[PDB]
């Protein structure tokens, strides 16, 4: 009885346009419906910036979060799922995506190393708050976690700003 | 205060950067002092994973931190500057660099978006401790020639010692 959306493959490819061809890590994303959640699968067959370390690096946790978060937002804007984004169209999203979606704060905590080859993740929008000072942006709080098929596990938080809204 | 500052060790730096891809070498200079601390300059002429967003991204803060941190450890090993690492040689460092130097926790706070084309940073090792691996608490910050400001902390684990 909770509404869910399977991976919207067309939207996903378009969300991932700004990322390089060899950097498309987000493979699937089921979005559950006013503060939405994404449940995702990831794969990094080789790193984009460094020789193989043997584990999912902090850097990659962050790249993957960005992908998952952009997808969650885009899909939420498309299906009207996210409180605070009622006025947005998908066109607004493509315009804002790169210059106007900012990370104010990022944290990652590794409990145990994760396998970068195949891993799962999830995130939640915990609050979205609009600000329009006399003379203008959304403030958002999110949490995520990652795990794999063995015992890998990482969790964290990110505070976002959506400016020029 | 008094201890001598080590200018950028260019040969060590280039070697520390070998595992990074050719377009992802952002750390351009790094002065090391005991207090161990590194004071660094960085340049990202273009991003390695995404089209230009116009500001230094959280991802890049993290890449640059890793480069700075690896160089500070390597240089500290070479020069005997970090307690906990007294027994290490550079050859130990090269063996551990990728598989055995882990981030346990990373945080960044972006006060003011930073210019990715030219910016500065610093970090410090606050504590190193054996635990039943080596556990290190570190803090860093970045700034630029305008009003850019990012800061954070990273907890590291050095394993298989
Ligand atoms: C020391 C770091 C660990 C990590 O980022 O999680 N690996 C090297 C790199 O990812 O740049
Ligand atoms: C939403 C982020 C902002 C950032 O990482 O700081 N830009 C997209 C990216 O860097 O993947």
């Amino acid at each position: 009885t909770t509404a869910q959306h399977p991976t919207d493959e067309d939207l996903l490819a378009r969300v991932l346009v700004p990322y390089k061809d060899h950097c498309k890590y987000l493979r699937s994303a089921v979005v559950t419906e006013g503060r939405a959640v994404a449940r995702c699968e990831f794969a990094i067959p080789e790193s984009c910036y460094i020789d193989d370390t043997g584990h999912l690096n902090s850097v990659e946790v962050n790249i993957c979060y960005n992908q998952m978060m952009y997808y969650l937002v885009a899909k939420s804007v498309k299906e009207g799922l996210l409180a605070g984004f009622e006025s947005w169209t998908l066109d607004d999203f493509w315009k804002h995506q790169l210059p106007d979606i900012l990370i104010a704060r990022f944290a990652s905590n590794f409990r145990r190393p994760v396998n970068p080859r195949a891993f799962s993740g999830e995130m939640e929008f915990q609050s979205v708050t609009r600000r329009a000072p006399a003379g203008p942006f959304l403030h958002a709080e999110t949490a995520y976690r990652y795990w794999d098929a063995d015992s890998g596990r990482c969790d964290g938080e990110a505070v976002l700003a959506f400016v020029n809204i």
